[PDB]
């Protein structure tokens, strides 16, 4: 039974060996590799992060917002979560181009591709019922009627609506398999940083999997977390490498409270994470 | 330094060892396993499968048809292929509810989701200028102002259209990478039929990075396969044991004999398949 946070450092400690220089966007050097994969059991586990802390309520939270389908950012900064109210901020519209935008709206984003991909976006506060494909309650209802489907798969990536949206997405699409009453999930990110935000999506989606799981009635399977540019910042060489050397602890648990039945149903208050003892720092 | 077809290879035997059961659309059974991902390197060798010949005619005079936009089955028929036209005959139109549909109307499949993302689709013999994004040409102009770009993105997965298509997309989306003046690509295929379709666009797509890199300047990498629900039909499992001892012969080159810019001018004989020794039909 290795553990499987083994696999993410593998992951690190590969990078660091084969992984070359790219600079990103602001001109900041990184390391890294094209195209990676790993799998993580989500069977009676739940691959939250231990050799380093994972900003879990962030997971939580912000997966709701995804599921509301909200776009408005200070409807997630409500809860507690803060980080996308950088991009739905004053200033950074107007930057954009979007001075004609309230403060929040950071366009369609996530939300709106999950439950209203292809419809007309206007504000952050337009009534959507019915318009646009409800990718989350389709993907549900395939996987209850036609679990050997090879196509239960939700895609945020909408070339139409790049260009108005906050940001582009880094989890573009994820694909769901159902075999032996298991359910898996594959998330494809584009790219993600090795340090900071993988460990964050890794929790995110087994999340996300452990809520339709329960809904449909299936046992957590596997989730494999597909990349594309795996990076890491320069600046971060040495607090990783005294990270690889960290011995992972077993990974906590989650347990879901209440029966929910419906998607849209699950509160925070419905999930406790128990067992986790990550290492400080 | 290990053979490229390697890869292929393992994952046919890792699939035969762990491919649990699973049922198609048609309850034809196969070997299946969910979240695999290959390497297949594009510097000096092109990856044309020697275990078994490719359909190579196919997959270049495919590939074409694709970049062309067209959706019609009879285009890619009168080029001496017909893969596609089975999908298109007239029972299977009127077989979706598509009768008003003429003969060979193919729908917002590939080609169509490539130079036109986003336009209101109608027939296979429709003008679709200025409708859409037409990703393909963005992709490349990309590659070539911006090779850093973490999301250079062309996806054929349209949770709009896929219902007015034949068979939904198996090439959901494939992104480009660049670095140190290399062109590579990673593509996610959903399903994949190991023995008679996987071979096929491993070819294909990386048949796809050696153009762009030709009109971008830059030189081939490595081409990522990443896949979904991996499967080995049923009756494939004999072949396959046979085709699984063949040892593996040199990969051929492609060679570009002629010099293009845009990428709307490659034709059938501008490439050279050679050193390219298939094992015995
Ligand atoms: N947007 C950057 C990539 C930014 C990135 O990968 N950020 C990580 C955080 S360090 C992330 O977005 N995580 C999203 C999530 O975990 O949901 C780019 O493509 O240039």
């Amino acid at each position: 039974p290795p553990h499987g946070e083994l696999q993410y450092l593998g992951q690190i400690q590969h990078i660091l060996r084969c992984g070359v220089r790219k600079d990103d966007r602001t001109g900041t050097g990184t390391l890294s590799v094209f195209g990676m994969q790993a799998r993580y059991s989500l069977r009676d586990e739940f691959p939250l992060l231990t050799t380093k802390r994972v900003f879990w309520k962030g997971v939580l939270e912000e997966l709701l917002w995804f599921i509301k389908g909200s776009t408005n950012a200070k409807e997630l900064s409500s809860k507690g979560v803060k980080i996308w109210d950088a991009n739905g901020s004053r200033d950074f519209l107007d930057s954009l181009g979007f001075s004609t935008r309230e403060e929040g709206d950071l366009g369609p984003v996530y939300g709106f591709q999950w439950r209203h991909f292809g419809a007309e976006y206007r504000d952050m506060e337009s009534d959507y019922s019915g318009q646009g494909v409800d990718q989350l309650q389709k993907v549900i209802d395939t996987i209850k009627t036609n679990p050997d489907d090879r196509r239960i798969i939700m895609c945020a990536w909408n070339p139409r609506d790049l260009p108005l949206m906050a940001l582009p997405p880094c989890h573009a699409l994820c694909q769901f398999y159902v075999v032996n009453s298991e359910l898996s999930c594959q998330l494809y990110q584009r790219s993600g940083d090795m340090g900071l935000g993988v460990p964050f999506n890794i929790a995110s989606y087994a999340l996300l999997t452990y809520m339709i799981a329960h809904i449909t009635g299936l046992k957590p399977g596997d989730f494999i977390h597909t990349l594309g540019d795996a990076h890491i910042y320069l600046n971060h060489i040495e607090p990783l490498k005294i990270q690889l050397q960290r011995e992972p602890r077993p990974f906590p648990k989650l347990r879901i409270l209440r029966k929910v039945e419906k998607i849209d149903d699950f509160k925070a208050e419905d999930f406790q994470i128990e067992g986790y003892n990550p290492h400080p720092t």
